[PDB]
């Protein structure tokens, strides 16, 4: 079985970050999409999972995510590895950790547990690591004696806005859940307008790869615990920081297959962890002309930093995933554009790749979160755009900058682009009046290869992680459970680009 999309991404990643192969990105064979019995698409964890129901009475998707997290932790023999954006998991998220950990202890195990959150320099942490660690020890009751805890919150660059954005659950380095879902009860659980998001669950060698990525974050984090402006660290039972928990657990045995699925695991170290990949001979010709409509304040790591790319291979893995589309690509994001300033408006190479696809006849679908979600410049608006025109206009400028002609441009753009804001039912907004907020970080290509993870396509310099899966069978499951429904309701809010029928 040929993996033409994965090959191209592997080639881009080894040219970009060879030194990080085995830690920040790794391709593996023999994985299984970890679906339950009698539900072969159960590996895809959507929330809330209530297509066609503007009232969202039955959050079956939410239910499956929480049970699947509880079960994965209840099966823990040795290690539980959790990362997110702050806060530390609360609500039903914390319950899943608690109930799973008690179950594990009951089976006679002594689980070691790392819990890592990223916090922006602006953000005040209410429940701080030591308070959270006390809370877990509290809720675990008598089982706390057999649980080794490392709890940390981290910021890696205050002046370049970089902290952990990855969303991972890894057990025994054998199972991994990942996606866009932060362990935050107010966005997903206790809401009449819950955010639309998706995780995926699998097992096998690629779970260890997510384990090694977390070892890389925790080697930085344990070490920088000496700079308390960057790291707040709390352990339990007077325990060491455990910067190599996944490596210690994997030992010398290679990971064991559990299925027949080939995966590339891929992440980024953001800014402030590792300056460059010293083993890298990556030397791109960077986008020589950025856009008029905005000028970066900060130094532009997305469009103008070769080193940043060497320690953030996820950037080029997304570009290559899209570049590898031969027939069609679907893109389901919170945004393609970032708030500018401070951050650059968009990723030039990403747009030029898509523009190229439109010029070639490859069909491009983009569903982003409703611009009605937008606020100001930061925390409060789940849309960094004022209008979908800001996406299609940019595809025009790049298409023109490609074909010179503008008639070639409008033929490429108007003939091949679908652009819409996300809808999950017929109604334009939730029953309680708030708009649909879409938090997907999803790219699917030729119904063969797809990415599910935490890296948005819009510029952001955080630490992130995800899986790129090549599997026609699995991409068909993705198409059926997520993409086709998404378009069924989202085409109502489609936008015909400026200059077309």
């Amino acid at each position: 079985p040929p993996t033409p999309h994965l090959d191209a991404i592997e080639r881009s990643l080894r040219d970009t970050s060879p030194g990080l192969e085995g830690s920040v990105w790794q391709r593996t064979d023999g994985n299984r999409l970890d679906a339950p019995d009698g539900d072969p698409a159960g590996w895809l964890l959507q929330t809330p999972g209530c297509w066609g129901d503007a009232g969202c009475k039955d959050r079956a998707g939410t239910r499956r995510l929480l049970d699947k997290m509880t079960r994965n932790i209840a099966d823990a023999r040795h290690t539980v590895d959790i990362s997110s954006l702050a806060p530390f998991p609360n609500g039903g998220f914390e319950d899943a950790v608690v109930d799973g950990l008690k179950a594990s202890v009951a089976a006679g195990h002594s689980p070691r547990v790392r819990i890592l959150v990223g916090a922006a320099p602006i953000y005040h942490l209410n429940v701080v690591p030591s308070r959270y660690r006390d809370e877990l020890i509290g809720k675990l009751g008598a089982a706390a004696g057999k649980v080794t805890l490392n709890v940390a919150s981290m910021t890696t660059s205050k002046t370049s806005l970089s902290w952990n954005h990855s969303k991972l659950l890894v057990v025994d380095g054998k199972t991994a859940i990942t996606g866009g879902i932060n362990t935050n009860k107010d966005d997903y659980l206790d809401t009449a307008h819950p955010v639309s998001d998706v995780d995926m669950a699998l097992s096998g060698p690629a779970a260890r790869s997510a384990g090694k990525y977390l070892d890389t974050l925790w080697d930085w984090t344990c070490r920088n615990a000496s700079d308390p402006a960057k790291v707040w660290l709390a352990t339990s039972n007077g325990a060491s920081c455990m910067p190599s928990m996944e490596q210690d657990e994997a030992g010398s045995a290679p990971a064991e297959p559990t299925g027949d699925v080939p995966v590339i695991a891929v992440g980024g170290l953001g800014v402030g962890i590792k300056e460059s990949d010293p083993s890298s001979g990556y030397h791109p010709d960077l986008p020589t002309a950025p856009d008029t409509k905005c000028t970066v304040g900060l130094h532009d790591n997305t469009n103008a930093d070769r080193d940043y790319d060497t320690v953030n291979p996820e950037e080029n893995a997304l570009r290559s995933l899209i570049a590898s589309a031969r027939s069609h690509v679907e893109i389901s994001q919170q945004d393609l554009n970032a708030t500018c300033p401070p951050l650059p408006r968009y990723d030039i190479r990403t747009y030029d790749t898509l523009a190229g696809k439109l010029a070639a006849g490859v069909k491009v679908r983009i569903v982003v979160s409703d611009p009605a979600n937008r606020g100001a410049v930061g925390s409060g608006g789940r849309s960094q755009i004022k209008s979908l025109d800001e996406i299609s206009d940019t595809l025009r400028t790049r298409l023109v900058a490609l074909t010179g002609d503008n008639e070639k441009a409008s033929r490429a753009l108007c003939g091949n682009l679908q652009l819409a804001s996300f809808r999950s039912s017929d109604a334009a907004k939730w029953a309680d009046g708030k708009p649909y907020a879409l938090h997907h970080k999803l790219v699917s290509v030729d119904d063969s290869a797809f990415y599910i993870g935490s890296k948005n396509l819009y510029p952001a310099w955080l630490q992130d992680f995800g899986y790129i899966v090549e599997s026609p069978a699995a991409a068909q499951q993705l198409k059926t459970e997520l993409l086709d429904p998404e378009w069924k309701y989202s085409q109502q809010a489609a936008a015909t680009p400026a200059g077309c029928p």
